């Protein structure tokens, strides 16, 4: 009958693609009728859907660029009047009048092509592809700062401050819109660390990391954190895997970014089940050890004695800068005092904040290959984002294994053996080894021992006989410290009398970072409980690097003195100097047990011999292949190997994060997940394996007698499949409003991709919080720091969406995407569930 | 007769030095007696004195060091045991007896060379170079984040993170040490901004820049301050010179780095004297405008009724993104929305946050030079520091006049004339002229002109003629905008009826910033006012670059609209496009006095046409030379010009920090200050003259109308000759400590210079005080905001000294310079003056 056919079949969702009641200029519709000319019009079946852009534009500026596209690129019919020379001089000043009758005809022109090939799917590239031209239908509008003016890559790989975060928005003004089932009265971003009172934020730690950012506020979610906790606490017992295939605690990843209550409570519910504050028997058993780089949670962690490790990351940088660097070498004497813990004369327990220290961690790699591409790309600024490649990190894998067997290193680490050494040795700290400086890490798993494993593994398995009692460093001269410790049960270097186990232990540690420091003879304290004992070198140095093999027979003197003499040089392994003298008659296990030291009744933690005792080991590298058969699974071969970690030494083993990984992510390596429950299948498996598998690696793990915890990772999800609309606004990691290039949104409707979880999340989502609050009703009446409530267990959440988010890391769907009518209102498409506003839709579908 | 006359001739201040008790190893010492040989000694005259570290050491490390420093540089003698092979095996490791031993010989053989000369000359240059190599003892000990492994240069040419503060240190225990004459009770740093009352921190603004920081939160120097505002208020009349050369108002320098209660009490000043506050007409003679780069002191002042005028530092930035760039500019919209006045529809009155705007500043010519610099000489750490110099500051300017004249800039600023184009059209602003974009400042005061002198001053005497009214703004494509005035008293764009005046001004700039943009014809609405009336190009764009004398007349449709054709061009003038039009029968002056706009009786500052109606100039380049004549003085030509500044419709003129230089400083600016009362003598001039030449520099600008601010200068003091014992850490330039490749320090006795002021602080520090608090009392009761304590006149600042400072930049001193005692006590000298410990010296002394 006529043009008219062009609105909707109906006012509805089933024929008007819709995200909680609003349009999308993306979005595709089906009219009732359609049309190659002017004159005759088939109606649409159920499967005959249009895009929206053929009908409707932001502007008439973006209606001009879409004809001028569509006709520039074959859909041209001069007897309808379109022709490239023909639409050349439109612009956003003809007439409203005009431009309408074009459109009008460019349907026809498009009609006639989906007639011609059956089909909307060129059509659907062809409306996609435009959509990259107009930045407000696409990803530019979001102002990302990688395309600001002068903006430097970051070697992290992400972008902190591309950001919005989720508003309330209950307006009653179609202008504004109205979200309100995405509201939320918590939300309360920045408590992190010493803020989780909202009344110190003197670590400007911020919230906003990457992804999906979890409001760790909300006491639903605080509920679910301890679900999700009890559920990997119990893998395999609640799966029907090995029954003793289950995590005896946590790796906190991201602790400085989430809402502290939910460490408190992390702490709490361990401390509930297995009877952990105040008895480190227990405590020792289940560890929690937090990802940190802000002094400032050693300041918390001990106000509230201590409910987790924590990570003394001023001594990896001491580290790097004092041994690692090819020149410039920061003060030897840094080693003894740039730490959480001071050990010039440490002799004493429980007065340390109880920590992990680490050498490398898979961080720390990532960053150093990044910095790689970054500088092998100068001057291109998405080389971490847009422009990021797969074939620039491999390229940057070859630099950095050639760089490392050199002597005179460009990116790698100097020095690396001493590093560890120091680490190994040190007393108040659980070390943790990194899998990367063990096996070549790009690699399939534990198939390639690295340069530096025959030098680390001696010294973790040194440890196990060695490293007990005081410690005393010493500054020799300006380039050369010693570091002893004093033997099992002996107190200081003054203590004479000691058991047979003290005796034959302790152990001398020399370090120099002068490759040209002059041969020298140096006398070495040992302790009176050493006077008169024979000595080996355990590891030293030559001109090509490293031996354990000297056959020497070394003597301390009647006070324990033991002098040696000692140079530099200058080799892959070494440069300055490395020496390591251990007792002759040693070799018997020296580890403490907690029955051995005295439990201190108002602490969770607390740093002596006990928990000196223990090594923990990052177990995976986020460069780690994929597997190519169910052999090379990581998990497998773990199973397999328990018993080498255990020769090792290692007691703790901090196992990858297992859950199962946004297909497109950049490693695969499971931060990026998509379903906090599933942690592998046989149909779809993780990188690492399925999670019958690892019940089987950890059950392997226990009968080595080794406890083995996850990387819990309550900060973020990523891979969400569900739009929901939420108000957002753009703002920096710390979710302070951002200006970019001048620029900056706010209140702004957005088809962020929000909802989701999995049948992981489906299916074990609060399933176990009636049995938690049967067994520890005090998870759920303890009141939280931050929102002062307590956990709320009277919602389970089977499925995530936005009311339980902060924000989201930029998504790159632009954020003009939400159709606007002509006066500013917002369209809607009103029905049972959606009632914001009356059906509001632009005249030609209305 | 032997080595006991090694010990001091007198164990007191006549016999070593010491400052304040304390002993450096950098000192001297008159020992009783002296020897060449071990066997003769000869007693001393008072005339014959030794350094200290002939004696003395930190530790046996640097003893063998020294030892060894002297052995190779000519102090060698066989038959004493000292020859170069005989010292190099000396360690710390030696016996303390042996090195003892040959230290001892050492002297004798020092000695010995003291008398062949007959002079310690030689010897003070050795003891000297010597220092240099050891850390502990020269500057090094310092931990100048310049030397910091990665460190970078900044091209502000200032170190933020080098700094020590000032702490109260009145221990008994003498490993601590005590200097509690530098106490204090104040010392509230960083109560700056709105952080002055302690309770938001959030515009994190630093406490500390470079030189000795004044604790402007102690309630004797906010007194002080007010004694100083006074003076200058009165100078010509205080100093016998011009009877009219005093200064009007100020321009507040580093206004967001010191105590916010100092802002409030020279507001106070001027009002007490003056009645500014809820009296407009009064208070835009006294303007009091405040150098800020902190948008959060828009709030402070809107919070405070805007005693003071708020640099919109945010459309400087605007400015430079949208039109200055090369390429990749930002959206010309911009230049609507990014600045701290919306401009869309500007058509209000005294709602806006008074402010002053620029398009260049001093500091932003500085920052750029010091760019070129940096980039001529890259991966050089202390570029800008240790390693600064002039010859290099003279190529980066050869570089800034020759990339200037270019198309292609790689380093000025493009589209300058539009940008001034704007800043000189914007309702709601009192801008700011830069000296140095009229003229070449490198030259001697005024005697080049620069490229763009032609164009900013016809724009400048067109703004006396047609900016006024209503402004409109309005982005006609993605590069290309209209900024319209609708004359004086016409409100909006729909306004119909109006006096002479106002149909004869109004003013529309079009400011393009693509120079590829195509030809094309714009609309212009100039207003119903403005309807069948004949306009001029006052200003265009020509293939070359501009014009102002196009004699085309264009003519207004019945509604006020203007239609005329523009596209883009690239010249070394415009990159983009610029066109101006103006009434053709306009000329008439328009500015706004106070009496003819309704007076706002609760603030100081309200933003309408009459303070639209002024314009600020910056009178001064740090870059400015010294002059090489009398006839080259910057007053005595000011003076002589003071009609050329009005008839550009100036009406503000920010005069240079006008303090004695310290002799040493880097632009001789005065800024960097070691006497804030001496503006200048015939024996000891300034850079831009004498006291006598700024009266009358100043009474000549009076006498041609214009109002005079000086620039002051309350953050800082540098240059000071007096030392003291001061306790310091180490800190960053938010008083926080700081740790440098892995180091930092705490609690330390540094030898600071910090005693000072010159004979102005003598003769006038404190003077008008007793007349003031007759005269104004509510000065010394109301209480500050940060101390809640009101300025305290009852103590005369007449000389400067530590305990009146926060702390300092680093002095390049040392920190090890103090001497210590084995166990660690300080050494120290016990007089009538100096009772904090008995008298307790090294052993040879
Ligand atoms: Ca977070
Ligand atoms: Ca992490
Ligand atoms: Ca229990
Ligand atoms: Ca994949
Ligand atoms: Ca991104
Ligand atoms: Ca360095
Ligand atoms: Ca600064
Ligand atoms: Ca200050
Ligand atoms: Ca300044
Ligand atoms: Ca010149
Ligand atoms: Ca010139």
């Amino acid at each position: 009958a006529g043009p008219w056919e062009n609105m909707a079949y109906s006012m509805d969702s089933n024929s008007i693609n819709n995200i909680d009641g609003y349009i999308s200029y993306t979005g595709w519709y089906r009219p009732y009728g359609t049309s190659q000319d002017g004159k005759t019009w088939y109606p649409t079946t159920v499967a005959d859907w249009r895009p929206i852009l053929m009908y409707v534009w932001p502007s008439k500026d973006v209606q001009v660029k879409f004809i001028q596209y569509f006709v520039n690129h074959g859909y041209e019919n001069s007897n309808y009047g379109l022709t490239a020379g023909s639409v050349k001089d439109l612009s956003e000043n003809t007439a409203s009048i005009k431009l309408n009758e074009v459109a009008q005809n460019l349907r026809y022109v498009i009609e006639q092509h989906v007639v011609a090939a059956k089909s909307t799917s060129q059509l659907a590239n062809d409306i996609n592809n435009f959509i990259t031209t107009i930045p407000e239908l696409s990803k530019a509008s979001e102002l990302s700062v990688v395309n600001s003016y002068g903006y430097k890559p970051d070697n992290s790989g992400s972008v902190d401050d591309d950001q919005v975060i989720f508003v309330n928005n209950d307006s009653k003004n179609q202008k504004i819109g109205n979200t309100s089932y995405a509201d939320s009265n918590y939300r309360l971003m920045n408590r992190t660390i010493n803020n989780q009172n909202g009344d110190n934020n003197s670590d400007d730690s911020p919230e906003l990391l990457v992804g999906n950012d979890i409001d760790n506020s909300n006491p639903v979610v605080q509920a679910e954190n301890l679900n999700w906790e009890y559920f990997l606490l119990n893998y395999g017992k609640f799966m029907n895997y090995n029954p003793n295939g289950n995590f005896d605690g946590f790796r906190i990843d991201a602790a400085d970014n989430i809402d502290a209550d939910v460490l408190d409570q992390a702490a709490q519910l361990i401390n509930s089940i297995y009877n952990t504050k105040g008895n480190q028997a227990n405590a020792n058993d289940h560890l929690i050890y937090n990802e940190g780089y802000h002094l400032g949670a050693a300041n918390m962690l001990d106000r509230k004695s201590n409910p987790e490790l924590y990570m003394d990351s001023g001594y990896f940088y001491t580290l790097e800068n004092v041994l690692g660097r090819a020149s410039d070498r920061d003060d030897i004497n840094n080693l003894i005092t740039n730490s959480i813990v001071n050990r010039q004369n440490d002799v004493s327990e429980n007065v340390a904040t109880p920590n992990w220290s680490f050498v490398t961690n898979h961080d720390q790699r990532k960053n150093l290959i990044n910095q790689i591409v970054i500088d092998d790309h100068p001057g291109v600024a998405d080389i971490m984002s847009d422009g990021y490649k797969a074939e620039y990190v491999n390229q940057a894998w070859k630099e950095f294994y050639a760089d490392q067997a050199r002597t005179d290193k460009k990116y790698t680490q100097y020095n690396l053996p001493a590093q560890y050494a120091l680490l190994l040795t040190n007393k108040d700290t659980v070390p943790q080894v990194y899998y990367g400086d063990l096996y070549d890490e790009t690699d399939q798993y534990m198939q390639n021992k690295s340069v530096y494993y025959d030098a680390i593994t001696t010294l973790m398995k040194a440890r196990k006989s060695y490293v007990s009692g005081g410690q005393s460093m010493i500054k020799i001269n300006d380039h050369l410290l010693t570091s002893v410790r004093y033997g099992k049960g002996i107190i200081d270097g003054n203590v004479s009398m000691t058991d047979i186990l003290g005796r034959n232990s302790g152990i001398a540690v020399v370090v120099g970072n002068d490759a040209q420091m002059a041969n020298q003879t140096i006398s070495i304290n040992m302790g009176k409980a050493h006077a008169n004992q024979a000595y080996k070198q355990l590891l030293g140095t030559i001109d090509s690097g490293l031996t354990s093999s000297d056959t020497t027979i070394y003597h301390t003197d009647s006070n324990g003195v033991l002098n040696v003499t000692v140079k530099g040089y200058s080799n892959p392994y070494v440069s300055g100097y490395l020496g390591v003298w251990v007792p002759l008659n040693g070799g018997a296990n020296i580890t403490t047990k907690a029955s051995e030291v005295t439990n201190q009744s108002d602490k969770t933690y607390s740093s002596n011999a006990a928990l000196d005792s223990h090594v923990i080991y990052e177990d995976f590298s986020l460069f780690q292949p994929e597997p190519t058969s169910k052999a090379e699974h990581a998990y497998n071969i773990i199973a397999d190997n328990a018993s080498l970690f255990n020769e090792l030494g290692i007691t703790d083993f901090w196992m990858a994060p297992a859950y199962t990984p946004f297909n497109t992510s950049r490693y695969n390596e499971g931060y990026s997940m998509t379903d906090r429950y599933n942690l592998g299948t046989e149909a779809n498996l993780t990188k690492y394996g399925s999670g019958e598998e690892l019940s089987n690696a950890i059950a392997a793990l226990h009968d080595a007698g080794l406890k083995v915890q996850e990387d819990l990772v309550m900060n973020q999800m990523i891979g969400f499949s569900g739009q929901e609309a939420v108000t957002v606004t753009r703002t920096d990691g710390h979710a302070k409003q951002l200006t970019v290039d001048g620029k900056t949104f706010a209140n702004q409707i957005y088809f962020a991709y929000t909802r989701g979880g999995g049948e992981g999340q489906k299916n074990y989502g609060g399933k176990y919080l009636d049995e938690l609050q049967k067994k520890y009703p005090e998870l759920f009446t303890t009141k939280a720091v931050s929102t002062g409530v307590a956990p709320d267990p009277s919602v389970h959440i089977t499925e995530w969406s936005a009311k339980y988010q902060n924000g989201t890391s930029l998504q790159n769907i632009g954020i003009g995407l939400a159709v606007k009518l002509a006066n500013g209102d917002y369209a809607y498409l009103n029905d049972s569930n959606n009632k914001a506003f009356n059906t509001t839709l632009p005249e030609t579908m209305s």
